């Protein structure tokens, strides 16, 4: 008895959980009313373990003991050059333990603890499991968990292990671009089709070329940029306003960490608003040295601030087409994945690259992967 199997998108920055109930996929909101949960864990000085929104919305006061991006370390050895590069940019301690990059944190009152990346991901998975259990009114024991198509054997096993620690029997490990394609019903098509999945997440950019033949998916080629995502677009806007504030007031905002967090929160909200509105206003009370911040951002300035980054997304799309021996016209379906794909310039750039071809539409791009996982979870629940 597998019970109600859950579909989990375990993302670098955000995670999503869905179930198949009363003939359809249900994406489940967490205890904070959010349909996506940050892949964050924080250990407060009192010793409280925070997971998700509570962990992320506290990150500024606790940078050493706030764990995130464990997905960059999962199933990798300590000496992996990717690990050695990534830990340079992580604020929490990472130590070699049992050949692996273990995360070291103060769990409260100076007591130090080490966690394998799969133990951190198990805490995120536990939060997803609780979110689904609150929704279903019953215990969840089985799951379908997605991973990037480039994940190797050790990375897929470590994701299954994270599940085991969380009390989830991960029945199927499925590729994130395949789950997105299933979400759009591209599996029940007929004949041979080439699917381009363009996945621009919060911190990663993944491009996958998939082939669908008689309902069977094959990942032909993968590319992207491991350090390009929505957060980089935020950072460009942060830089623009920190520069502007120094020009206007002569003050250096970054001297106050509390002032940068506040600007980060408002910049992110402004960015999201600019996907639908042509201008957003950032207002922050007692911003720096009791003085208030009031500035506006147009979609045009935002696009100009991020143009090189937006344009850089087209290079891995060209590399996957070459590595698949395909041309632009051979792409039958374009799947956009990640909240960042809601950016109008990103949607124009993809459409124009594929000479006017419209991408698949209807499912929230930030939920498409968990949606696909839930579709598969639905079949397995029977
Ligand atoms: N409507 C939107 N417009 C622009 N960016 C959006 C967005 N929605 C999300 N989630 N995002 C970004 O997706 C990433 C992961 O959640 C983050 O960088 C979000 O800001």
């Amino acid at each position: 008895d597998v019970g109600t199997v859950v579909g989990i998108d375990l993302g670098t920055t955000y995670s999503c959980v869905g179930v198949f109930k009363n003939g359809r996929v249900e994406i489940i909101a967490n205890d904070q009313g959010n349909r996506i949960t940050p892949s964050y864990v924080a250990f407060t000085p009192e010793g409280e373990r925070l997971i998700g929104d509570a962990a992320k919305n506290q990150l500024t006061s606790n940078p050493e003991n706030t764990v995130f991006d464990a997905k960059r370390l999962i199933g990798r050895t300590w000496n992996d050059p990717s690990v050695q590069q990534d830990i340079k940019f992580l604020p929490f301690k990472v130590v070699e333990k049992k050949t692996k990059p273990y995360i070291q944190v103060d769990i409260g009152g100076g007591q130090t603890k080490t966690f394998a990346p799969e133990e951190i991901s198990a805490m995120v998975l536990t939060k997803m499991k609780e979110t689904a259990e609150a929704y279903l009114g019953k215990k969840v024991t089985h799951a379908v968990v997605t991973v990037p198509a480039y994940f190797n054997d050790a990375q897929r096993q470590a994701t299954k292990d994270a599940g085991t620690i969380a009390g989830l029997n991960v029945m199927r490990i499925i590729n994130e671009p395949t789950a997105a394609a299933i979400a759009y019903g591209l599996d029940k098509r007929e004949g041979e089709k080439n699917i381009l999945v363009f996945d621009l997440g919060g911190g990663t950019f993944d491009v996958s070329l998939l082939t669908i033949d008689n309902g069977v998916f094959e990942v032909v080629a993968t590319n992207g940029d491991t350090h390009l995502g929505g957060e980089d677009f935020d950072q460009r806007v942060m830089e623009h306003f920190i520069k502007l504030y120094k020009k206007k007031t002569g003050k250096d905002v970054r001297k106050d960490n509390r002032a940068v967090q506040k600007l980060r929160r408002e910049v992110e909200k402004a960015k999201r608003a600019l996907s639908s509105q042509h201008q957003a206003r950032i207002e922050i009370e007692s911003f720096y040295e009791g003085e208030d911040f009031s500035e506006t951002l147009t979609r045009a300035k935002f696009e100009e601030l991020n143009m090189d980054l937006f344009r850089s997304t087209m290079k891995p799309v060209q590399k996957v087409l070459e590595d698949s021996d395909l041309k632009k016209s051979d792409i039958d379906e374009i799947v956009l994945v990640g909240g960042s794909t809601r950016i109008p310039k990103i949607q124009q750039l993809v459409k124009e690259f594929f000479n006017g071809k419209e991408p698949s539409r209807g499912i929230n791009p930030d939920e498409a992967v968990a949606y696909g996982a839930a579709v598969q979870a639905g079949v397995l629940s029977g």
